[PDB]
């Protein structure tokens, strides 16, 4: 019974057009649409994108196609009969690629309300492209934009607008592997201005903060500690080279293999990033040990001895102070601010 | 003969609706469904998901469409004629993507029993998304949820419920590469509460225990052993630096390259994980050797000698005791408890 | 001419059923099927599977559909008209996923013989899942099962059986990258017993022997050689530490970086595997050098000297003998036996 | 109303041919086409290609099919009715593979203007193959060609030509991970000459400059610094070997592990590339230290001492001067020029 | 006009069979086919295959379907009407998988000449499987076979044969990343002999020479140089161990980390390959240094001194001579010959 009464409305009986939008040659069609996101994942420095599947929930009413006569409330049509009725034409502007889910039954759901309101929900997996600045890598804060624009309909034809309450809803417990998702989700309108006209889009923004913990423990601390070891090598006797020169050289080598391993494990990028800066500077002080101490060892070979001891006290004071001033600038620079 | 008698029931002859569920404007439809899983694989820290193909076995009876007249028992229809009859609309809630198998013949099998019972079995490969906490990596225990929910039908429309005997059945000898599958499989109901209503889902839970063996042998033991070597470096003569300072520096370098290699082979994660904690702490004691011994070497340059020997005995007692207390806390912390 | 005479047989003219098998309500249908495999590849520890494309050759005769009237011998129908005639419903039980080849023309070939014999050959690429035990990795022998089962037809309905001569035929010169394929191919029947009944399957088994050569040369020999170097470090003077202690420490460090590199290049597995055992044990003796020699160095600081020399001779005898007994157990354990 | 009036024009009513182009047996059809590119990504040394999705905007007018009678301006037909009208047949010549986006609604948009002008815009993701010469890797400048050619229509049949204003338009803020996109985009005609005839193509060229920063900091500076350390090892006493020979040997080892790590992180290529040249040469000087110093150490064992000191001064002058001349040649060679 | 006149020929009007080949019950059909290859890429040791897209150009004439009446020369039919006419059934024998390009318009082009000649060109991307012997890796020469065979038609039914002039044509400037393509392309017939009969195939062969440059510079030279360093360690004083034993031990360690890094970067193979042989042998001499020098150091502890000096001169002469004889055998062995 509801099938045939549906066939009268959406079929060649009477009349209707899948081609023609509601209110043709009239006021512009509103689509109030809200999304419920199932998952984030695979956020890669490489392809410069993340992958997400959402439940896209669109609502719009056409004056046409509303019975008000028939006993049942709302209505439901089969995913195959989905073509018969006009749907708002929507793409995401920034995805590389997307797909429906056909698993088991088809995931396209549609309901036509008594009053003529239409609820159209589809489940879509899609890969969106987000621009990423790793300029500060460990202290990094990434912003993720998901923007939904109409395709081939100007402001005059239709408008996209968010739901008042719970427009974009994150399914809880996503626990993304490399990032934490900031609870605050900032959504706002966007407008496309082209030669052909003005087109709607709605832009959603998710703030993803990179958690630096693993990098703090695996990368920073060992290197810093090695630097302390070189500082202790500055304390070494004003006579013996091979254990002292040794301390410095060992310091250099350990620093180098550390930087090598970290350079293997980090994301591949050709622009200078924060962690790389830090590794490099640490390596620089590690060298500076053997620089000042080779200066001491060469000047050693009365006045020269006093200059060597003054260079020794000067080293002892300067290394921790310089590295402290440097830390003070660095951390405050990249973290917040 | 069974084809045409099938065409009477499922065809436009008499009447039937693929659109309309059984018992429309009536009592809610039960689907008793049980799954037989063929394989687990590719459980990745990266995409935060695993891949599995199952035989999904659904059973429900419609009062309509039951002959009882025809000589043959049950019936079978071709996978192409599958559309004619109503099927319960089901997705998995947590998969990123899924597909049917069309290989050789189509894998959708359907039988319509004499009494009007319907057995619908399909073979589906699908990638399900499981949240993973590697917070304790080596001692890790992962939980895997597979949840089957109806799409577009409220509690009033239909109910999903497990089989009484052997609801979820693991095909034996899966032997997952990185994990062991706990024989206990815990399944239970779940209920979706949304603005539109209450929807059914059935939730299956597989416990996967990570086996820590390879990490115990390749990562822990060498590092620990190196620590013992530094302990032996504490025994070294109270005079000679370069072999002793040498022992310490070598200890540091070996520790660092070990941590580097392990940092390459482990799964990539930006939050601090157990194995990383352990590596780091070991590296810390490795340093502490050269710290205490540089304290000794500097204080060495009557009372100072006694303080050096007391620092030597204190080192000999403290290092094994501190590392023992630490192990005692650590292992009990992450393993079970 | 053969097209229309084909249309009489397989068409609505006269009668036939794609739905209904041959000999319905009668004796069970034999399908004699043999496969010719084109390629093996991508055998991964990771996904626990290999990829193979085969020519699947099925033969069965239906009493129906046999002309015997028409002049031409056999017959051929277009891949699109393939649906008209009944085909035996077959899946592979263990694949994750599979596909036809549509490249250029369609690869489904079918011939209907004069006597009523049917030859149906299709080209299929598919990814089969094989359980792998790397418990012994270098000396490893893998077994690969390809099993073909009927889908939705009990023993009463049909039977699968191999060809008498050349049932499974390997296309020569496959030269798999990491494995060698044992010429002996062992195929045998298998029977599925389920609540619904008994179903046929034919199981093919390929023995793949892993060739250990690259691991013998790149991993074992250097490590073993390093162990010999430590043995030579046992010969070192009973006086001087830094070159001797040095020899030992260097031995340890080289061993560690070797184990690290090998730990990067090997397949990722969380259960203890043979090569890992071996690496670890070697590292253990490498340590044992510095253990016994630190015992000597500490006991050195009349009777103590004699105990040191006795520990020296004891070391010289024990290390090669212990490592020899160990090799004797190990190699015989994992290789064959 | 516009649907049926569209059906008169593009339908069997009156006449039209999807098969037959405009102006058949007449003047050649112009297609003015401009592209707006959404994203670049995944530019891999490996597959020798990049991935891009564009909005392809084609414009051509057919004398046929232009109403001029009907009140509405332009027109729009559904993506399914797209086949009815003739479209210019276009491939990209260099892609490995490509696809449409079907997500939500179909992304093919078409408008038929009153005058008979046709605007056809489609959204296409496609993977284009660009030849890459890494002969100079760090200082590298890559050129990316996107070429659009007609398929099966000679110069006599149709012509492709760019838009006058804003033919190829980059969507701002692409921020490709490993490269920077030069704002200058050079597009020009190309002509295919084959045995069958002459075919049109339009060729677009994007200049991508590789930014060498990360390689300057992570690879060059540490190595160079190590070289300086060996220079300082030339200053070492004319007597003592083990700290000096030590300095050299340590220099060699650090250099080697640096080259190893960099050899892991760089793109895999079997032809000699710039960064590799540089690493190798640095390693060569690092050796040259121990070469000249072993010459000194051997000649040391009156005149021989003077030759050793002269070799010492000669080393001190030559190493920085040779390495400076080398840098002067190298950097100017690969960067610009 | 040409559309309908095409419909007479290829349509049910008059008669024609897509099923039935030209000259049925007659002389065998020739297809002269030549390919123009667009790209090579992704040649992987792993999957044992390469990926290529070609323009496949087939030509054959059917006596049927030739008008000779109609004014226009040749003809063109739409890719959708491609089914109406018979096409030669062709697969590539060795591909794992393949696909058409549907991007923008369909890439299948067909022309039916006045005389009844048929030109059928299609653009196909496909992944072909080539057997690879890395037995000699750096000096490697790979051969790539592309073989095109008819599917389901015996020698009696049809024949495949190359074009006389320019049968296989490489699009210039392919510049494959790891290989160079030898300009000489050797194509020849191949014949399939099976139980069912004899089938045609045409086999094309591309010679790909691996360029060893990057391996010569990054792998060989550093190792060899290290060996020279050990040779220089043979010159070291007949008294002092720790710098000399040191030189040897350092030599060993650097060699080991070099072999480790190279073992990470090379393609993964379980059979012994040339570069591995070389690395191993070099490591062997590196050891042999400490072997002979430990022999000297132990025999040192009148006649014994003379034996030590004779072992010293013997070492100095033997190492370069043995390594030279070895190089002489090795390089000539793997390169050419
Ligand atoms: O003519 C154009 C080209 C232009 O390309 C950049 C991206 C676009 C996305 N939407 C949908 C198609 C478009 C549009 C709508 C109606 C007529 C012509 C037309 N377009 C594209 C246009 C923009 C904006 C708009
Ligand atoms: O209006 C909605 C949106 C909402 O999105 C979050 C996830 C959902 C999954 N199932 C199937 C679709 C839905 C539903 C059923 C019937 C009418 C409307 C409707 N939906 C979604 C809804 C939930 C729950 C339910
Ligand atoms: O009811 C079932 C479920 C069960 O699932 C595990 C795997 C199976 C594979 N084949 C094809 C489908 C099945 C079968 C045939 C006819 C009626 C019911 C039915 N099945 C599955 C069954 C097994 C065995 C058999
Ligand atoms: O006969 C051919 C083969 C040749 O192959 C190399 C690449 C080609 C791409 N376009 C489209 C097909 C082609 C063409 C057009 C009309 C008749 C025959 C024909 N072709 C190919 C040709 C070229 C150029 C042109
Ligand atoms: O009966 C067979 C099996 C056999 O399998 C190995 C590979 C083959 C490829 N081509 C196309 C199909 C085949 C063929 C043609 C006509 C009748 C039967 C038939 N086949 C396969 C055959 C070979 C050779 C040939």
């Amino acid at each position: 019974a509801p099938s045939e009464f549906l066939d009268k409305l959406m079929g060649k009986v009477s009349g209707y057009d899948a081609r023609i939008r509601p209110n043709f040659k009239g006021p512009p069609v509103n689509v109030t649409c809200n999304i419920f996101i199932n998952s984030f994942g695979s956020i890669a420095e490489t392809t410069m994108d993340y992958r997400v599947n959402i439940f896209l929930r669109q609502q719009w009413n056409d004056p046409r196609l509303a019975y008000s006569e028939y006993p049942d409330d709302s209505l439901d049509l089969d995913p195959s009969m989905l073509d018969s009725i006009w749907k708002p034409d929507l793409f995401f502007a920034n995805e590389k690629g997307a797909n429906f889910h056909e698993v088991t039954t088809d995931n396209k759901l549609l309901r036509i309300s008594k009053n003529g309101n239409v609820l159209y929900s589809i489940r879509i997996t899609l890969v969106l492209a987000c621009p990423m600045d790793l300029k500060n890598f460990p202290m990094d804060v990434q912003t993720c934009i998901m923007q939904l624009e109409s395709f081939g309909y100007t402001m005059n034809d239709l408008i996209f607008e968010w739901d008042e309450k719970g427009a974009v809803q994150v399914a809880d417990g996503l626990t993304l592997p490399q990032f934490i998702l900031k609870e605050e989700k900032d959504l706002r309108y966007c407008t496309k201005h082209y030669n052909t006209g003005k087109f709607t889009c709605i832009e959603a923004r998710f703030h993803l903060e990179r958690q630096m913990g693993y990098y703090l423990i695996q990368m920073y601390i060992p290197s810093l500690l090695i630097v302390i070891l070189s500082w202790v090598s500055f304390w070494i006797n004003m006579d013996a080279a091979p254990a002292r020169v040794g301390l410095g050289i060992t310091t250099v080598l350990t620093m180098t293999t550390q930087s090598s391993g970290s350079r293997a494990s980090l994301p591949k990028v050709s622009y200078v990033k924060a962690i790389d800066i830090w590794m490099a500077v640490c390596l620089l002080f590690v060298f500076s040990a053997l620089l000042e101490y080779a200066a001491v060892n060469f000047i050693a070979r009365k006045l020269f001895i006093s200059r060597a001891k003054r260079i020794d006290t000067v080293s002892r004071v300067a290394f921790p102070l310089v590295f402290l001033i440097f830390n003070i600038f660095y951390w405050i620079t990249y973290k917040l601010v």
